[PDB]
């Protein structure tokens, strides 16, 4: 089943820290590259995550960071996933050396859209979609990471709408004002993620604070067109930010729009 034996793990180098503590690069069964999130005690609702990692092991898609398993008969617990050699998309976007063509940026958006369309087909929310939660493999393929792990974060700064680490800049109004989470809230975050990609990793609303961002969007104002985005590309991302949640497209619609732009441009 889902349970990896920790004897089958070697820890090689440190990849970074995030919400649940350290993440290490390693080998699984002396052959397979893996990332290993070592879960900082106190950071996670471990029993709920364990009980729900089963559902998560059934989420398998070409554009989702593949879960390989868990080590849960120990503390701290580990979570083993597919290794993504090119690391965080946000950093990737930020290195001027890649000198991306707009076609490669759109492929990045398509990668994430495929993953999210699959998630939507399973009626499973990400809740924290953003470039910082996307990874890049050795072939330049973008995959969506840590989908659904937000529910097991014990830090109130991250989970409360008013917390200092809440993804205010990726959230629709109805999340900020009413904690109304839905497939349409992931759609909103998706459009902001496209803006992140087309602006080569800028902070959304770069000149605003979080509070200023919430007022801006409640006044009905949105992110400006990144220079690199064509009118077609802007229309896609802007469609994700309709004030009425029910007028935002599905990931299935967004996918067919992205493929069309690819064909057209
Ligand atoms: C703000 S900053 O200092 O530029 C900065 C911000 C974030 C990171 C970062 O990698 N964070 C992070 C946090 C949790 C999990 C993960 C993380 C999770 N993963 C799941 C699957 N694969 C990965 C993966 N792959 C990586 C990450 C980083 C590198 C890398 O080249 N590094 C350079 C040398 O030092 C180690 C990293 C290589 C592969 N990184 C990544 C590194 C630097």
């Amino acid at each position: 089943s889902w349970e990896i034996d920790p004897k089958d793990l070697t820890f090689l180098k440190e990849l970074g820290t995030g919400q649940f503590g350290v993440v290490k690069y390693g080998k699984w069964r002396g052959q397979y590259d893996v990332a290993i999130k070592m879960i900082k005690e106190g950071s996670m609702s471990e029993d709920e995550f364990i009980e729900e990692a089963k559902v998560m092991m059934n989420l398998s898609h070409e554009k989702l960071v593949q879960l390989y398993g868990v080590c849960t008969k120990q503390r701290p617990i580990f979570i083993i996933t597919e290794y993504m050699a090119n690391g965080c998309l946000l950093n990737y976007l930020r290195e001027a050396r890649h000198a991306f063509q707009t076609q490669q940026l759109l492929e990045m958006c398509k990668d994430v859209c495929e993953a999210m369309e699959y998630l939507e087909s399973k009626q499973f929310l990400h809740r924290d979609l953003a470039a910082r939660n996307c990874l890049v493999n050795d072939q330049g393929v973008v995959k969506v990471s840590d989908f659904g792990l937000s529910r097991y974060v014990l830090d109130d700064e991250y989970t409360s709408s008013v917390g200092s680490k809440f993804p205010v800049r990726w959230s629709p109004p109805e999340v900020l004002m009413y904690s109304k989470f839905s497939s349409k809230s992931d759609i909103w975050a998706f459009g902001v993620l496209m803006w992140e990609i087309y602006s080569l990793g800028k902070m959304p609303y770069e000149r605003f604070t979080n509070s200023e961002t919430a007022e801006h969007i409640a006044q009905g104002l949105r992110l400006y067109r990144p220079h690199l985005a064509s009118a077609a590309v802007y229309t896609i991302m802007y469609s994700c930010w309709h004030e009425k949640a029910d007028e935002r497209p599905t990931f299935k619609i967004l996918l067919s729009n992205i493929l069309d732009v690819m064909d057209e441009e």
